[PDB]
């Protein structure tokens, strides 16, 4: 309980910034995650023996895929840490505990394919879960790991606190289904602009946590350009494999996923920034002003994509 985690000076400082990259050293990621829980939640939230055993089982159940991997898990958890630390007083003890774990768990056992490819392939998980297929599986895998012996990091909570924190985690993980984001953001837009947004309304908190999750999940677009550009290779590597697998089912994939249409990428990024990323962080900055740096970074990268098209890089 007196055993703090410390980072090197550069990481100690950089980690507090939204645009922080967790680095190429896999063996430091678990200490980074624990450092973030201890500062975000307190050194008292989790039994360190249990948290460390949870972290390593969660790492184990991420696959070696180009993008939806252990590094993504921690990257997304760091973005939530930054949001939580810049909005200290707006979130309950349970929400701080639950959301960092939700982020670490949000993509558990991802295979590299969209809900859409699971449905066209007729994957057993598409029969077990008709909507938000991969996201119901991710939450399902989270509960499994929490239920391993020595892995219940919530064991010191009351029965009711426990049901609250698994409910926070379930909503949070489901909300990373980008299909649900559009509607969630429009409702939040309307509530903020007709002034009816109320953070004491549980149904309204749910929506705001949902948007935070979408924000953390898309935070690749909020890094400094060299990080954003290199992550896009990993993102597109998964997309083109899925495209290849669509072709194998005798279905032309959308151009985004067709590796014969690499030319179309920069325009596809534009569409994504304009349709998804900028709207996401605009609405998030309105509800949570201290998250503006995410919007500013996302804007800078939209501009960097415009320069790619114009042949200036
Ligand atoms: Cl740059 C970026 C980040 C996240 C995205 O959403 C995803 C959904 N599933 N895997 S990645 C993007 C989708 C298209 C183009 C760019 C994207
Ligand atoms: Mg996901
Ligand atoms: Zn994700």
């Amino acid at each position: 309980g007196l055993m703090q985690f410390t980072l090197p000076v550069r990481l100690c400082k950089e980690i507090e910034l939204f645009h922080f990259d967790i680095g190429p050293f896999e063996n430091m990621w678990p200490g980074i995650f624990v450092y973030m829980v201890h500062r975000s939640c307190g050194t008292s939230c989790f039994e360190l023996e249990k948290l460390c055993r949870f972290i390593m089982s969660v790492k184990k159940n991420y696959r070696r895929v180009p993008y939806h991997n252990w590094k993504h898990a921690v990257t997304v958890a760091h973005c939530m840490y930054a949001i939580l630390q810049n909005n200290h007083t707006l979130f309950t003890d349970l929400e701080r505990k639950g959301l960092l774990i939700a982020c670490l768990c949000h993509d558990l056992d991802h295979r590299g394919f969209s809900n859409s490819y699971l449905q066209k392939f007729d994957h057993p998980l598409a029969a077990l879960y008709s909507t938000s297929t991969m996201e119901q599986h991710h939450f399902s895998q989270t509960v499994s790991i929490l239920q391993l012996e020595g892995h219940n990091i919530f064991s010191t909570l009351s029965s009711s606190e426990y049901e609250q924190v698994l409910e926070i985690i379930r909503k949070a993980i489901i909300a990373t289904d980008l299909a649900l984001y559009f509607g969630n953001r429009k409702q939040l837009e309307e509530m903020y602009q007709t002034g009816s947004l109320n953070l004491n309304n549980q149904s309204h908190r749910d929506r705001v946590i949902g948007l935070m999750m979408t924000a953390c999940d898309l935070c690749s677009v909020t890094k400094l350009w060299p990080v954003t550009k290199l992550t896009a290779n990993d993102i597109y590597a998964e997309f083109w494999a899925e495209g290849d697998e669509m072709k194998k089912l005798g279905i032309q994939p959308i151009p985004m996923m067709d590796r014969d249409k690499k030319d179309e990428v920069p325009q596809g990024q534009l569409g994504f920034y304009n349709a998804v990323a900028i709207p996401c962080y605009t609405t998030l900055t309105q509800i949570l002003p201290p998250t503006e740096p995410l919007l500013k970074a996302c804007r800078d990268n939209l501009s960097q994509w415009e320069k790619v098209i114009r042949g200036e890089e």
